[PDB]
C-alpha cells in the first residue's frame, strides 16, 4: 500500500477549515489551534482504542487466564507513555502568544469547558465521576457500559489469599497491626516523662488512629456513598494483598498494573491542569483510583506484614 | 462554532482503516502505526504552514522591515519547537513490539524510505540538495526558491560588510593576519621542548584554518562541489552577525541564525530516529552547514574588529 | 585540566551518605532520594547564578544599553530551560514507589515543606511575596528582587511620556469611543435572546476595558498584594506588548514572555513537588501576574493607537 | 535529619571552580560547563548503582528465586528513565552559544573524548567491547562480569530448551523448514511474481541462518555476536512464549536490555553532536543479540505451540 493512501491523508490533512480565512480575514496562528487540536483528538483516538481492549479483557473474562496479563499491562503502560506525550504538547500552544490568539479568537468563540467528546468519553471510561446529536448515542453508551475502575473492582475482588478459609490475609493483617502498635505503646510509655516523650504519646495516637481506621468496614461503606472513595471493601483487601505481596510471581505484573493507573489517573490531572493553565493563559483529589493511591500511603512497617506460608508460596507462582 | 465541527473531526476521526482487519484479521497494534504516522503528518502540515510564510516574508521584500524580524523568529522557533515533539513522538512507537509489528508487518509490507510527501516538501522547502497531483507540489517545491536561498539573500544585504565603510572583512583578515604573526614570534621564542613542538604543529593547524576562511576561490570550489551552500558573501554576513551579535540591529537575526541550526540538527535527528526505528522494527548533508562552520572558527575575541561610533549609532 | 578535577568530583562524588546504611539496615532506594534532590540543587544553583547576574545587569544600570538585552533575554529563557528539566526530573523519582519510600522514610523523617535553602533563595531574588545561611536568606530578603529591577525598567518605558506620543491616553480615547461605538452597534439588533446575551456580555466586558484606567483600584490592589507592579510599569508593559513589532521592543517583549514562562514553569515545579509528597506520604503566589494581566485584555487590534512616522523612528535601532 | 545536611551540600555545592575566574578573568558562561557536567556525573552515579545491584542479583544467584524478578525489571527500567533524563539534559547545554564557548575554551582546553571515569565504568560493566586510584576500579569493571555475560548465563537456564521435554529449538527448525517449503510452492505456482522469488530466496537464507550454529560460532569469536548459541535459544524462547506467565517479567528485561542499549548510542550520538557544534553512535550494541531475534519476521502460526504439560511448567 501507498503511505498517504494507507493513513488516508486525503482525510487528514484536508480537515483544516480556518474560520478567520473563511470569514474574511485570515489569522496566520489560527492553524496552530486547530493542528494541535486536531492532534489531541488523534491520541484520544489510540487511548481509546487502548481503553477499550484492555476494558474488553476484563469484561469478556480473559483477565482470568494470567497469560493476559502482559497484554494488559502493557497497553495500560501505552496509554501512559500517550498521555506523557499529550502533556508535553501544551510546549506548541505556548508558542502562540495571549495577544496573536485575541486576533482570531472571535471567529470561533472558544468556551473554557472541555468540549472533547473523545475526552468526555476517556473520562466515563475510565471512571470519573463529575449539546451533543448522534453523539449522545456514544456518550450513553460511556456511562451505561462497564468502567475500568469497576472492571478492576470486579477482578480485585477476585485476589488470591483475601479467603478467610485459606490464608485470610485481613485477619492476620488486623491481628499484626493491633499487636505491633499495643508493642509500640509499651515502648514509648517506657521512656521518661520528657517533652519528647508526650510528642511521642500524640504522634502515636493519631497514627494507630489512621492504621486502624483500614479496618472499619462501616467507615469505608460511608466515604464510598459520600463519593470520597470508590473501591469496594474487599478490592481494598485485594489491592492490598497485591502491594505487601507484590515480589510474588502471581502478583508482578498485577502489581506494575496498579502502579500503571496510578500513573494513568495523575497524568489525565496533569493533562487538565495544563489545560486549565492554557485557557487563563489565553482568556483569563478526584482521582478515579484514590483507592490505589490511599492503600499505597498506609505506612504500615514491612515486618508487621504477615509472613508467606509454603502452601500460599507455591499457590502464588506461575 | 462547535468543537468537532471546527476541528473537522468527522474527516480526522474518520481515516483509520486497519489494512488487517480489511484484508482479514485485525491486529490490534496496527492502529496505533496509522495513528502516529497521521500525527506526524499533521505536525508536518503546521511545520509546512509556518516554513512557508517565512519563506514568503523574504521573498515578498517583507523582510527588509525589521519590525517583521520577531514574526520571522518566532515561527522559526515555533518549528523547532515542533521538531522537538515529533523527535519526542518516537517513544509512543517504542511501546509496539518488534514481535507485534511483524503481525501486521504483511498487511502494508511497509518500505524503509521516507514516503511522506509533506516531509520531502520540508527537506525540499528548506534547502536540502538534490502519484500525479502530488507530483505538482514536489516540483515546485524543487523550482521555488527555499529557505536557504532567501537567507542566503538576505545575508549579503547585511549592513558593515561595505568596503568603502566599516569594511568588516578588511580589517578581519588584518587583525588575524597580524594576530597569527604575534604568536608564531610567541611560539618560537621558546626552548626545542615537547612542549613547545605540540604549540608550534597546534598552531600550525589553528593558523590554516583561521587564513582558510578567506580563501575565496576555496570556497567556491566547495560551493560547487556541494560541500558548502552558502554564497561567500553570505558567510560575510553571517560573520558579521555573529561576531557583532550585542548590537541591537543583529540581535533578533542572531537568534534566526541560532534557529536555523536548531531546526536543522532537528530534522537530523528526527531522520536518525526514524532510520533507528526502520532498524528496530525490520533490522535490513545539513541545509546550513555553513552557519556551523562560522560558529567554529576558534578566532579570539580581541581579534574581532572593534565598532566606531558612526557604526555603532547605525 | 583533568575532567575530574576541574568538575571536583572528589566533593560532588563523595557526598552520598545513605542514613539507613549508616544507621544500620541499607535500604537501596534512598540513593536515589539523595542523588534527585542533589542534582535538584546543582540545579538551582546554576538558576541563581543566571537569576543573579540578569539582577546585576539591571541593578549597576547596564539595561539601559539596549546592546545588553540580547544577554538578558538569553540567560532568562536558559533559566525556563533548566526548570523544564526540573519538572521533568520528577519522573525520576516516579521510578520509586510508596511502598519502597516507607522503607527509608524513619531513617531520615522527611517534612513536606519546602526545606531548599537555594529554592527558597531563587524565590525571593525572583519577588515571591539558620546560622551563616540566615545571612544569605536575609540579603536576599533586603536586595532589589527581579520584579522590582524590571518594575523600574518598565517605568523609563517609551512613548509614555503625556507631551510625545501619550500612549495612555490615545488607548483610553480609542477604547472608550470603541466600545461608545459597540454598544450603538449591538442596541441597533432586534429584541431577540441573542441580542440580550450580548447586551449582558458587553456591559460585562465594557467594566473590564475601563477598569484598567481605574488608577485608584490598581492602587487598592497593589497594597492588598494582589497586584505587585506599579501603574506607571503596567503602562509600559502594555507598551511593549502593542508594539512588540517595533525593533526597539521586540526583545523587550521576549523578555516579558519569558518572565512568564519562568513564573508557571516554577509554579508547576511547586505543584509536582505538591504531588509528590502526597504521593509518598498522603494526606495565584505568580511574581508577574501583571504581565499575565495586561495580555489577557482582550483588545481589539484597531483599538490600538497608530505609530505616528515621529514614533516610529524613535523605536528603532 | 535537616535537608541541606542530609543531601551534604557542604560538598556538592562547594566544588564549582571556574578556571577562567581562576586565571584571570572570570567567564560567566562557564559556570553552565561546570553543573551540566556535576550533574551527569550524579546520575551516572546513580546509574552504576543500579546496575550494580542488578549485577549483584544475578551473580549471587538470587535471579534464579523468581521473586526478585520485579526488583531486577524495575532498576533496569530506572536506569532507562534517568538515561531519558540524561539525553534530555542535551539541551541545557544547547542555551550556550559556540561563540560564547570560545570565550572560556582556553582555561580549560576540553578534548572531544568521553573523559567520565564513571561513563567508562558503566559501559564496561553493561559489556561494551585518567590514571592511579581510578585505574583499580576501571581494571575492576574489566575483570568482573558484565551484565551482558550475567544476562547470558541466566538465558542458557531458560525453561522449555530441553531436547527431551518440550525441544523448543526441533520443533522450531521443523516449523520454519516446513513453513518455507510450502511458501515455496506457493510462489513457485505464478508465472515469472520475480521480485516475489528473489525475496523469498533473499528471507530463506536468513531464516535458516538462525540455526547455523557454526556461522553463529564464527561471528561470536569474531566480535560480531555477544550471546552464547545456548543463550541466543533462551532470548528467542522469552520472545515467542511472553505470553506465558514465567516468561513475562524476563521480557520486560530483555525489552528494557535493548531500551537501555539504545538510550546509552543516542547519548553518545548527542555528546557527538555536542563536541562537533562547540569545536570542529554505531551497531556496536551490548545486547546486539537481542535486537537480532526480535527482527527474524517469523510468522507468528510458524512458532510451536504449547503443550499442556509444558502450560502448567511455565
Ligand atoms: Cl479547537 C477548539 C474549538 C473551540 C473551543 C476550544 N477550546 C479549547 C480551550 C481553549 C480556549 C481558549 C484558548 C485555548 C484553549 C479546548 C481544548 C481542549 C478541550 Cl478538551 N476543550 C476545549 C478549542
Ligand atoms: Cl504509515 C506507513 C505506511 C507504509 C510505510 C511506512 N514506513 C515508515 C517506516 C517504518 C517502517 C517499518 C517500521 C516502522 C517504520 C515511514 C515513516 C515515516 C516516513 Cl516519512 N516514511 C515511512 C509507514
Ligand atoms: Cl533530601 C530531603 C531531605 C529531607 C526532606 C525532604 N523533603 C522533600 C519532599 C518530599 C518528602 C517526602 C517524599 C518526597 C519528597 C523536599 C524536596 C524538595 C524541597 Cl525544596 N524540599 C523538600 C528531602
Ligand atoms: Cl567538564 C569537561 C572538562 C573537560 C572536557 C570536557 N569535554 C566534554 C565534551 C565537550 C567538549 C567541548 C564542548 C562541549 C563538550 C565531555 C563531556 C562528557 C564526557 Cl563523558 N566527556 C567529555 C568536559
Ligand atoms: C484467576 C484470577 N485471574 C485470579 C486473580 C484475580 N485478580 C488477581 C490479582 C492478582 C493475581 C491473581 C488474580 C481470577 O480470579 O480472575
Ligand atoms: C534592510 C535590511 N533588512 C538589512 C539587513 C539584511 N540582512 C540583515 C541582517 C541583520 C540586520 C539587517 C539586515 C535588508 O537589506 O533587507
Ligand atoms: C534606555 C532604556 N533601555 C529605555 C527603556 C526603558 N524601558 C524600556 C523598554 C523597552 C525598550 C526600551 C526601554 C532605559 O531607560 O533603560
Ligand atoms: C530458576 C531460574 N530462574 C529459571 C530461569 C532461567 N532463565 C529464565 C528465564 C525465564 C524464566 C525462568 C528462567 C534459573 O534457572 O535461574
Amino acid at each position: 500500500l501507498i503511505y498517504g493512501n494507507y493513513l488516508h491523508l486525503e482525510k487528514v490533512l484536508n480537515a483544516q477549515e480556518l474560520q478567520s480565512e473563511t470569514k474574511g480575514n485570515k489569522i496566520h496562528d489560527e492553524h496552530l489551534f486547530i493542528i494541535t487540536h486536531q492532534a489531541y483528538e488523534l491520541w484520544f483516538k489510540q487511548i481509546l482504542w487502548e481503553l477499550d481492549s484492555v476494558r474488553e479483557i476484563f469484561q469478556n473474562g480473559h483477565v482470568r487466564d494470567e497469560r493476559n496479563m502482559l497484554k494488559v499491562v502493557s497497553r495500560m503502560h501505552r496509554v501512559s507513555v500517550i498521555l506523557k506525550l499529550l502533556v508535553q504538547q501544551f510546549s506548541i500552544l505556548e508558542t502562540m502568544t495571549a495577544l496573536d490568539f485575541n486576533d482570531f479568537r472571535e471567529y470561533l468563540s472558544p468556551a473554557s469547558g472541555f468540549q472533547s467528546l473523545q475526552f468526555r468519553l476517556l473520562e466515563n471510561k475510565i471512571g470519573v465521576l463529575q449539546f451533543k446529536g448522534e453523539e449522545n448515542e456514544l456518550l450513553l453508551k460511556s456511562e451505561q457500559e462497564k468502567t475500568l475502575l469497576e472492571l478492576v473492582e470486579a477482578w480485585l475482588e477476585r485476589t488470591p489469599g483475601l479467603e478467610p478459609h485459606g490464608f485470610n490475609f485481613w485477619g492476620k493483617l488486623e491481628k499484626n497491626i493491633t499487636r505491633g502498635l499495643e508493642e509500640e505503646f509499651i515502648r514509648i510509655q517506657a521512656k521518661e516523662e520528657s517533652e519528647e516523650k508526650e510528642e511521642q504519646v500524640a504522634e502515636f495516637q493519631k497514627q494507630k488512629e489512621v492504621l486502624l481506621s483500614l479496618f472499619d468496614e462501616k467507615r469505608h461503606e460511608h466515604l464510598l456513598s459520600k463519593g470520597e472513595r470508590r473501591l469496594s471493601y474487599r478490592a481494598l483487601q485485594g489491592a492490598l494483598m497485591i502491594y505487601f505481596y507484590r515480589e510474588e510471581p502471581r502478583f508482578q505484573v498485577p502489581f506494575q498494573l496498579l502502579t500503571s493507573l496510578m500513573d494513568i489517573d495523575s497524568l489525565m490531572t496533569k493533562w487538565r491542569y495544563n489545560h486549565v493553565c492554557m485557557v487563563h493563559r489565553m482568556l483569563g483529589r478526584y482521582k478515579v483510583f484514590v483507592d490505589l493511591f490511599n492503600l499505597s500511603t498506609y505506612l504500615i512497617p514491612r515486618h508487621w506484614i504477615p509472613k508467606m506460608n509454603p502452601t500460599i508460596h507455591k499457590f502464588l507462582e506461575h
